[PDB]
């Protein structure tokens, strides 16, 4: 059974396939390509975007999607093996895998780490989990990566060139500050996705406390090999922007400070003009700036940049209705 | 582009095409005004009648209504200007707006005051920032007014004397106990479309303090002055109730008392009396009584008064759902 | 009005129409039996299962069901009659019964009960009330009873069993371990169903203090001098599995300490022993295993049960939706 995990599993062909079939639901968004069907959209975390995006998506092609939040309706939900559930989850991830599976088409799974221990975090349990038990297709809601997003990114950025060919084009993945340590999910797709492309890519960040984990910077690798694009790792902000033709922001907490953000801290504080403000856009090939969302202004980047003509935040947040319905269209 | 924020702002012909249109919808629930179509139905307090008429309302037109509630599902959300978003709130109101806009054709919103200061919690900012940032039309779901239960109201009132024309029948809108102070939304709505209506209205509260903020008392006289009908104040039950035709109860906490309810405590609490009873029922003309709900039995009104055949409550939260359909398909 | 409170209330007939029609839903799952039908599903406890298949079985009828969660998003409700309501409720059953019934076309309620007096919750107070404020038929969510598990339960059985006609198998429902005291509905509703099918029936369960209320242990002698079937209670585990066709595990709290569970706590855990396993499942005729589900793996049954082919917990589960559809459409 095939899912959508990671773009990672997807062929260059798959992923051309889903975006193109993207861009014509964006033309035609009415269809019938989930008549009668339904996805299980499961929550463990916040959000506006996905639960909405996915919600129409589902609506607009003559399904419906029921959305769970176990803990807040649903039941929490085991993931360990032969353990005495005697705890706080009722039921195991097994069961709740087979039962969805009979009454959805579709499961779609939502499940920040929890910043305790990464070493247990990288190992996306959940979706694992979901995608080993679940008789029909699993979607990636966002785990600790983010392949929807990278998908309505890539679209948004194609759509911003006029074309489907990104390669030659300088793109800056930059880290920016925020008051607490966050998820690199977006940051590992961000990454994915850019090297898949075959762009020359940047991870500018504060520190090499701050580089993503290896697994992406592997995957990273593999990518540029493959696309002829480049990856490089910066921590100056000023040779990094330099002629960019997109800047991509996210913040994140540093993966060696996992279960210890108490000296994180101080750390980060020291980093607050990684801000996304007009100067470093100045510096940029009158490139391009974009945002996973929620963005906080005046902190990942300054009010001038988010109203500014060159940021594409809307049309990456629009894109992901389409993106996520190609996905489901092409699941079923 | 035309929103629904109050219906001070439609002409007595646009408001008329509305109940009309409402009317037109209770004979025939289902149709296809919004078929494919879709409304994100943003609430920030509970709801019980307002999101299940919405929601149903958008079904029964060929729809879909996406509930969002921002900090149990979706992320918070910052509405002041030029501030650095190091706090509790993820996004701004600036990009969930137009991110909306890519996504629903209509936006509802719920928003009660903070009751810390009057002084903010009349400028109605919710609201008006959705209505500024939002490419598509916007709906009042309730915040400092409520003109989706005014029409519901008003719908009820003309179904109950059977005419459309309301003029020359003594409206008293009278102020009602509870252990706590509440919003004047409904309060302000309810002088507002009585008063619009052209009807002999008359505003029964206990003391000078518990009079509505001069914003609505000025759209009353306008309403009057237009008309033909008339406005008082009055703090004696039995000239108020004194040949009624209509009596809608609603509670709430003195303005000037926002910030500082702990002496506004022991002042209501000397008049619980103010309860809709049969003895103040009886005083009146034979008239009808109703509440917006959700109404505290043997508090605001005695069972023997909700249980009254003159009590057109369950009609009045009925007619929601056709007065809502009405809007929703003026809208698009 | 008919209603769809417990099985008990219906004919063997109409029980049988509602399978037989539960069992056409099942190989044609899309209708139109609820076109432009709506349902309230109201919650005042967690739900996965009820909550999922009876959103899906109004949307694959061409319904719509609204899910509402009393202090959670709607208004929490007031049950009791005569009472100032200055508390914690700010509206009354009586309201909100009446205003779902002019919304939609049935509902449907969950509300376990609060485990301090079974004198009071073995009323069904919720139910009742609903039941009998509401213009339009109400659904049995769970309760004290969980009927819509028993038809679920009981198609499952007869689809093992490859025939509709039970009478003569051994059904042992047996209380299993859990941490807490448990809800006793769907141990009423298996020992209802399971007498009502016509079959063998052992009630295993630590001591006699674990016995069931006498309502429906009456309710099951009234069945099997219907049926045919037998009844009996048991404290020993090997007389009770011995050669027996079916075998229902359910947890729960000991109704004599109901308000007083501190002691109740000590002699729950001198019976894990209780858990269902493999050994007690070989003692069987080689006969099947459920679980009304949540289910905690290796206390109420060792993984070795859950997976094994005998376990049919998963079908059950499914027939949840079919089984529903039966009854939503037989109750328009
Ligand atoms: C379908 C059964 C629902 C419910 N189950 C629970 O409340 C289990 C909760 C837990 O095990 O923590 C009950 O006991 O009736
Ligand atoms: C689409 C991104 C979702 C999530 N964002 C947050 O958790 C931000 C929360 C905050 O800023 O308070 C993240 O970091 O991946
Ligand atoms: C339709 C009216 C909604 C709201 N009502 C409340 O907040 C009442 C809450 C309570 O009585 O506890 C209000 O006062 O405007």
């Amino acid at each position: 059974l095939k899912h959508f995990l990671n773009t990672q599993d997807w062929s260059r062909a798959e992923l051309d396939a889903l975006l193109t079939q993207a861009a014509l639901f964006k033309r035609n968004k009415l269809g019938s390509e989930l008549k009668g069907k339904s996805i299980a959209l499961v929550f463990f975390n916040p959000s506006m975007r996905t639960r909405t995006s996915f919600e129409l998506g589902a609506f607009q092609l003559g399904g419906h999607a029921v959305v769970l939040q176990p803990g807040k309706d649903a039941w929490p939900i085991e993931f360990n093996l032969g353990t005495v559930m005697d705890g706080d989850t009722p039921e195991h991830i097994a069961e709740v895998a087979r039962v969805l599976g009979r009454y959805v088409d579709l499961i779609g799974v939502r499940a920040f780490p929890k910043f305790v221990d990464w070493s247990k975090d990288r190992e996306d349990q959940v979706l694992k989990s979901f995608a080993k038990y679940s008789p029909v297709p699993v979607i990636n809601m966002e785990t600790i990566t983010h392949p929807c997003q990278e998908l309505a990114h890539a679209l948004a950025l194609q759509e911003h060139f006029g074309t489907p060919d990104l390669r030659g084009k300088k793109y800056v993945l930059t880290w920016t500050y925020h008051p607490k340590p966050l998820n690199t999910a977006v940051a590992n797709s961000a990454l994915t996705i850019a090297t898949r492309m075959g762009m020359d890519v940047t991870l500018l960040c504060p520190t090499p406390d701050y580089i993503l984990d290896e697994r992406y910077m592997d995957w990273a690798a593999q990518n540029v090999a493959e696309s002829g694009g480049s990856l490089q790792v910066s921590h100056d902000i000023d040779s990094a922007y330099a002629g960019a033709d997109v800047v991509y922001a996210k913040s994140w907490g540093a993966l060696p400070f996992f279960g210890n953000w108490e000296p994180e801290k101080p750390i980060r504080d020291q980093y607050q003009h990684f801000i996304v403000d007009e100067r470093k856009m100045a510096l940029t090939n009158n490139g391009v700036f974009s945002h996973c969302l929620p963005l906080r202004r005046n902190v990942k980047a300054t009010d001038a940049v988010m109203d500014s003509p060159n940021c594409i935040a809307i049309d990456e947040a629009e894109n992901r209705l389409h993106v996520q319905k190609a996905i489901m269209a092409a699941l079923v």
